[PDB]
């Protein structure tokens, strides 16, 4: 019946809890397509994934497909304005990104539901006729350089590329995917290449319809969506490109039995063990590598990690199958290393092979496969509903691997037990196949190679045959047992009926000296899940650096002692989060409600009766020292944010201070601290989910009762519930605090224009201003001026106060960034003056849609309430309130606000700047205004002392 469609799939299998509707099809040009109808959705989305990526770069131009991905955003023949796509999205409440992997290029956006067509049309042009404007190419090449620059001194990226540098250098695997200025401009100009041409060639050769999948999600019917996709995508030309394949492993014979000694940037100690394996993807119905991953990576009694941890050699372990590309995969087992572990690497690996050996001895286990199958079936049935943008991006990728009918279920449902495939993979995890990498500062000086892209210093050696043979003769070790039935697997999924006295917002249902309980029965999602959130206040959690360290160490020690038992819960969809804050502790327990009271109870019980294993203490204390030390290797913009938090909060201990105070933390001293911390508390909880009022009261009271029984806890006083204040900056001031980042050779800057206390009207002035300036700040500071890859603007909220911040990481110096942002703000008053009233309403509408976007899953609704609670504002209906107010605002209100609080000669401008300098320091463009001389902050304490502090916000 239809020339444009090759076929319509059968029914797409979905969870029976999934109210969205679906239709798969294949266009005549070969594009696999999933259509998703959600008449309830606030944002629509679409994604396109092309089955080409950096593994197909021309050898002489590294990073070409990554570059190309950047360039598609910057104009096409039908919408030639460089930032048409960005601006359209921004003005209709959308967003967009894209990524390039070895074999895919994935592009996605969301938009308000009623402007899908408009968004999708501009989007489709990416794949029909991009301009690759010459002048855009010159500029954007710097954005890609900067993206690489950021990655350079980071240990994950270095290791990632050293792996590729040490296999077969002829294999596409060894290519450098990001690219940079050298690879994408300098060297190609040197070599007479015209990059605009190369982009047109690569696009034309590889952006073929037969290599594409598209997902679209909207309020429209499945028929409307179909006509829509046929319309915008039928014209993508089919060039019938063979899908690249890499049947040959990049780790051939000579790349095996090798040892690599690598010097890291941070002070980390890791061991990476790797075996090449064939491509297991086509076995997705049985999934042998997940099976083995599950076992080798287990964390329960009997497990590999258990014994490594008991010998005091390792704290954490990752194991299982690692994606490679069509043709090859890897199997990994990686662990972090204690200082002892570092000297016992040979032994650690023997234990690995001993554990592998045990699996060979017992053979494949159908009951284990059965448990993965069941958990996966339950995870699927009751999956949370995804945010539309991520969902479309993800399915676009998997439309390339699975029959249309299976795309939703393919990654969840297991169908086939395959002892043959299990055994087959197992037979590859042998010493004669092994690669070993040790990452440690102890190799500084001792190395003889340099990886070319990142500068990684490392050494390579043959592992000696004595050593391989010792690994080959690994007997069984009786400390190693398979896991036993997982008792935490839930079976009760009843959705408790909705109560007569149930409310749209959480109700305060307990207001005692000890504890304040906010409660809501879920009236929206109906999954047998619940979230249980507790803020525990104690003045002794942050009274000083020493106490801070202790709170932290206590809670790390506790998590380490619970790990074995908690791991089962975690596989059963039941997990927890436990951390120290500046107010005392935070505990969250999330997942299936069916066995949640159990886990909860075990936590509070351990918490209140904890006995510290001294050896664990010593190891964790030491990881913590490195961890604080490792802050110096975080990125310049992270430093900038960090210093501003220290400058503007009433109380905050520096990393230095915590470090100094840490050699003072002794076992005696910690043992004494725990009961001190637990002795007086206040608890403010949010219990939200598939649970009743009375179940909720009981859970609350149980937590209280356990603390009382075991630690004798008594209530705090309403007065000692000190929430902290923000520094109040003088009318017309400007302060600069300056530091050096020692590792990275970029600078960072954060600029904060403080405004006033949060409240309905101050909130919406700032927020609308941010909306208006959001996309132009990106467009001006990154796209036109190319100051860096990281360019952010938006509201800052802390401690009840607020303002407007800019954050940029750059190669240029901060005084320079300063003036371009100031230049930008003028451009902004002017474009607000010049904009139509109707362009003004579009911005109101876009923010409105953003603020009113309904949470799609339980824990997003939770998060929203929790913010209301932890900020002590309790404004649960804030969104209809603020939106009502925002609609009454005019151009004039916003010009006044800007002129009062933000303009360079604003009467109430309150400006603070953190400048973080690079490793080594000390036109076409708009006019930057002359600036006042800043007060340079010398000392963070002198500075806070010398200034007022704001009130706190009044509760609702
Ligand atoms: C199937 O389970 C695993 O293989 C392990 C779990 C583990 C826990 N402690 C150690 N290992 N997880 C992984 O290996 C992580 N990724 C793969 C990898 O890079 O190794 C698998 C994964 C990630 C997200 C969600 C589900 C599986
Ligand atoms: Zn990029």
């Amino acid at each position: 019946n239809n020339p444009a469609i090759k076929r319509i799939g059968n029914h797409i299998t979905k969870s029976p809890e999934d109210k969205r509707e679906y239709r798969g099809l294949e266009l005549a040009n070969g594009i696999k397509v999933l259509l998703i109808s959600d008449p309830t959705t606030d944002k629509s989305s679409a994604a396109l994934d092309v089955h080409i990526g950096s593994l197909s770069d021309p050898p002489n131009i590294a990073g070409l497909s990554h570059f190309l991905q950047h360039m598609l955003f910057l104009g096409t023949k039908k919408y030639p304005k460089e930032n048409e796509y960005s601006q359209f999205l921004s003005e209709h409440a959308g967003s967009s990104n894209a990524f390039t992997s070895g074999e895919h290029t994935n592009y996605y956006f969301d938009v308000s539901h009623e402007h899908l067509e408009g968004a999708l049309d501009r989007f489709a042009q990416f794949f029909l006729s991009p301009l690759f404007d010459e002048s855009a190419k010159d500029r954007e090449v710097n954005a890609v350089d900067s993206e690489h620059e950021k990655n350079v001194m980071n240990d994950a990226w270095r290791l990632f590329q050293l792996e590729k540098a040490t296999g077969n250098p002829k294999h596409p695997f060894s290519k450098f995917g990001t690219g940079n200025k050298y690879t994408l401009e300098t060297r190609p100009n040197q070599e007479g290449i015209d990059v605009r041409q190369e982009l047109l060639k690569f696009h034309s050769a590889y952006y073929s319809s037969n290599l594409m999948a598209v997902v679209v999600l909207g309020r429209e019917s499945l028929d409307d969506l179909t006509n829509l996709v046929v319309k915008l995508f039928s014209e993508v030309e089919n060039k019938n490109v063979p899908l690249p394949e890499f049947p040959e492993h990049p780790f051939q014979e000579e790349h095996l039995k090798q040892l690599y000694k690598i010097v890291p940037i941070k002070d980390i100690r890791n061991l990476y063990v790797t075996f090449p394996i064939p491509d297991l993807q086509k076995y997705y119905k049985s999934n042998p590598g997940h099976y083995l991953g599950h076992l080798i990576g287990h964390e329960g009694p009997g497990s590999l990690l258990s014994e490594l941890k008991s010998k005091g050699w390792v704290n954490t372990l990752v194991g299982g199958q690692k994606e490679g590309a069509r043709g090859f995969m890897f199997f990994i087992i990686n662990v972090d290393l204690t200082e002892e572990g570092l000297l016992h690497v040979e032994d650690i690996i023997l234990h690995m092979f001993q554990y592998i050996q045990k699996l060979r001895a017992e053979g494949p286990q159908e009951w284990v496969f059965q448990e993965l199958k069941d958990l996966n079936a339950v995870a699927f049935r009751f999956k949370d509903k995804e945010r539309p943008r991520g969902y479309t991006s993800k399915i676009a990728g998997i439309l390339h691997y699975y029959p249309l009918e299976e795309v939703l279920t393919a990654e969840y449902l297991l169908e086939e037990f395959r002892p043959d495939l299990i055994e087959m993979v197992l037979d590859k995890l042998r010493p004669e196949n092994v690669r070993v990498a040790i990452v440690s500062k102890s190799f500084e000086g001792k190395t003889d190679r340099t990886e070319e892209w990142y500068g990684t210093q490392y050494k390579q050696e043959a592992i000696p045959d004595e050593v391989i043979k010792k690994w080959q003769n690994a007997d069984l070790n009786g400390k190693f047992k398979l896991p036993t039935k997982n008792e935490f697997i839930p079976t009760n999924f009843e959705i408790l009926p909705l109560e007569k006295e149930a409310t749209p917002y959480p109700a305060l249902i307990k207001d005692t000296a000890m504890s304040k309980l906010w409660f809501k029965q879920d009236d929206k999602f109906f999954l047998p899940k619940a979230n249980l959130n507790f803020e525990f206040f104690s003045p002794f959690a942050y009274v000083d650096p020493l106490h801070s360290n202790m709170a932290y160490l206590y809670l790390e020690l506790l998590k380490d002692s619970l790990n074995e038992y908690a791991y089962a819960a975690e596989l059963a969809g039941l997990s927890y989060d436990l951390q120290n804050t500046i107010y005392g502790m935070y505990l969250s327990v999330k997942g299936y409600n069916d066995k949640q009271p159990i886990l909860l109870k075990k936590i509070i019980e351990k918490m209140a009766t904890f006995e510290i294993d001294e050896k664990r203490f010593e190891i964790i204390k030491e990881a913590y020292m490195r961890s604080l030390n490792n802050f110096r290797a975080e990125q310049p913009h992270q430093h900038a944010m960090y210093y501003l938090r220290l400058l503007m909060t009433e109380v905050a201990w520096t990393k230095d201070e915590l470090k100094e105070a840490l050699d003072d933390v002794t076992l005696p001293r910690l043992k004494a601290f725990i009961p001190q911390l637990l002795s007086r508390l206040h608890i403010e909880a949010l219990l939200h989910g598939n649970i009743t009022k009375q179940a909720a009261l009981g859970i609350m009271q149980m937590v209280e009762d356990t603390l009382i029984e075991h630690a004798h806890t008594k209530p705090l006083l309403p007065s000692q519930l000190v929430r902290y204040r923000e520094v109040q900056l003088p009318d017309r001031g400007w302060f600069v605090y300056q530091q050096r980042n020692e590792v990275h050779n970029n600078s960072g800057i954060e600029i904060y224009y403080q405004t006033d206390m949060q409240s309905t009207s101050e909130n919406m002035f700032l927020e609308l201003f941010a909306q208006i300036i959001s996309e132009p700040a990106f467009n001006t500071l990154r796209t036109k001026e190319q100051l860096g890859y990281i360019v952010f603007s938006g509201p800052r909220r802390a401690n009840g106060i607020q303002g407007l911040r800019f954050i940029i990481q750059s190669e240029k110096p901060p005084h320079y960034l300063e003036s371009r942002v100031e230049a930008f703000l003028i451009t902004m008053e002017k474009s607000i003056e010049d904009m139509t009233e109707e362009a003004f309403q579009k911005h109101i509408q876009a923010l409105a849609i953003r603020r009113l976007d309904k949470p799609k899953k339980l824990s997003a609704e939770s998060a929203k309430y929790w913010g209301e609670i932890i900020s002590q504002q309790y404004n649960f209906d804030r969104d209809n309130t603020e939106v009502a107010y925002l609609k009454t605002l005019t151009k004039e209100d916003i010009i006044k606000f800007y002129k009062e609080m933000l303009a360079v000669d604003a009467p109430r401008r309150h400006k603070v700047s953190v400048h973080v300098l690079a490793r080594e320091m000390d036109i076409n463009l708009s006019q930057a205004p002359a600036l006042p001389q800043p007060e340079v902050i010398q000392n963070m304490t002198e500075f806070k002392r010398g200034l007022p502090l704001f009130p706190l916000v009044k509760p609702h």
